[PDB]
């Protein structure tokens, strides 16, 4: 990666023209930038200085992402810290973020691609939690933070809330936050695994955690409805309607039970991400879950 000047970033984004906006990132808008000399595109995130948290999330992102290299993690390809303006530069990924496919119908993700994506995300988390000089707690795992390459391989990004292990402000995304986050404030590997659980269930079901859009059910949230479905031996009902019957039932069961295990209300009953990967690959047994979600 390298240092970009404000002027060159202005030039390649056409002064951050609205027609070049790709979407909203976690702490700024992202713009498509065109490199004339390479005939290639990049993605430029322009940081929002509208709270003080903008500069904190930029600083966290640079610090953390600089320490990470993995096939299932987004790579930083440059930065800019010049006058007041803070910016971050990444590869342009034409398939965009996972949420656009699974919730917004940009494409129909096949069962085989979805199961692969969950394994990709699990690999990323294993690397974060266990493979570095320091454990990295991500703190904002969700499908809008998962990028897709041309082959639909998944890369986890957004390190603006991420922290190295050896007091943080309570922060995160409502619908992905473990209950102990709100009661105690404490982030852990187990709180990251909770968010992974929620994501796994979103991917299986094509339903957003906070807005599942049930027509025949009164549940307002995804996880309780999945848990109730599992306890009534209705795992098949969980699967994204759009898939019809084109999915593997054994893998669906596995995905759902792993998701609930990860999303256990009690942090001490959640698996390690390494145990999750073993179960997803049928190298270790399915978890023993109660049929009712614990209160
Ligand atoms: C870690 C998540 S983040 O905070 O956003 N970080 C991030 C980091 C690197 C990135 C992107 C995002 C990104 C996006 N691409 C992108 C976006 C949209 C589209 C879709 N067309 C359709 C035509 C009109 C413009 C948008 C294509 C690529 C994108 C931007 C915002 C929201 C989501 C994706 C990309 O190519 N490289
Ligand atoms: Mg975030």
């Amino acid at each position: 990666m390298r240092k970009f000047s404000l002027n060159e970033l202005a030039k390649v984004t056409s002064n951050f023209n609205a027609e070049n906006k790709l979407g909203e990132g976690g702490f700024g808008s992202v713009y498509r930038g065109f490199l004339r000399d390479s005939d290639t595109y990049i993605a430029v995130k322009k940081v929002s200085r509208a709270s003080k948290q903008g500069i904190k999330e930029y600083a966290s992102e640079v610090k953390i992402i600089s320490r990470l290299r993995h096939k299932n993690l987004v790579k930083l390809i440059g930065w800019c810290h010049e006058r007041g303006e803070l910016m971050l530069v990444y590869e342009f990924m034409a398939n965009g973020s996972l949420d656009s496919h699974i919730f917004k119908g940009k494409s129909l993700l096949t069962w085989e691609v979805r199961y692969r994506i969950v394994k990709d995300l699990a690999s990323a988390l294993l690397y974060l939690h266990e493979e570095g000089d320091h454990c990295v707690l991500h703190r904002d795992i969700k499908t809008s933070n998962i990028m897709l390459d041309s082959s639909f391989n998944a890369k986890l990004g957004d390190f603006g809330l991420a922290r190295l292990v050896d007091k943080t402000l309570l922060a995160g995304t409502v619908g992905y936050m473990a209950p102990e986050c709100l009661s105690s404030g404490k982030a852990s590997k187990e709180s990251d695994v909770y968010s992974f659980g929620v994501v796994a269930l979103e991917i299986a079901s094509g339903r957003r955690s906070i807005e599942p859009k049930f027509e025949e059910s009164e549940a307002l949230l995804l996880v309780p409805w999945v848990w109730e479905s599992y306890g009534n031996e209705r795992i098949l009902d969980i699967a994204d309607r759009k898939l019809g019957m084109a999915f593997d039932p054994k893998q669906l069961e596995c995905l759902v039970m792993v998701g609930l295990w990860c999303a256990h209300p009690s942090h001490n009953l959640r698996p390690s991400i390494r145990q999750v990967i073993q179960v997803l690959n049928f190298e270790a047994p399915l978890p023993n879950l109660p049929g009712s979600m614990p209160i």
